[PDB]
């Protein structure tokens, strides 16, 4: 209990840095960058008992997953991907790995001031996204 109580709550994107290069490396495809790159989402982080779920949306799509922390679970990505996912609390920071095909890439999400910054890196390519309370 009250694992992540400073996470939950509504959040809007306020920046983002270097995500259509992050989308690149990730292997998202033209049309689909362009419009997820345009999307302004809210995030949605809520908890009840020892399940999180986390909403993302936006008029590019809403998603929605849940999940206990260390628990593996399957994901469809909002690019289409499907991906075995497992988060987990390392210093106070949700870390969420994505596999598939091979592949890894990692979505760190951590509180610092009033802001909820999200880092997304894949290989050598990271990409910083800042949201804010809503
Ligand atoms: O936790 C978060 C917080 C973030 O702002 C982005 C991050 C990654 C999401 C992207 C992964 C690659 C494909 C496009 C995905 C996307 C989904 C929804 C809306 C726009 C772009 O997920
Ligand atoms: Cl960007």
């Amino acid at each position: 209990s009250h694992m992540c109580d400073a996470f939950v709550g509504t959040w809007k994107l306020v920046s983002s840095e270097n995500f259509d290069d992050y989308m690149k490396e990730v292997g998202v495809g033209f049309a689909t960058r362009k419009v997820a790159g345009m999307a302004k989402p809210n995030m949605i982080i809520s908890v009840n008992g020892d399940v999180i779920t986390i909403k993302s949306e936006s008029t590019f799509k809403n998603t929605e997953i849940s999940f206990i922390l260390g628990q593996e679970f399957d994901e469809v990505t909002a690019d289409d991907r499907k991906v075995k996912s497992t988060i987990t609390l390392d210093g106070g920071v949700l870390v969420h790995v994505q596999k598939w095909d091979g592949k890894s890439t990692t979505i760190k999400r951590k509180r610092e001031d009033d802001k909820l910054v999200v880092e997304c890196v894949m290989k050598g390519v990271t990409s910083t996204r800042v949201y804010e309370r809503a």
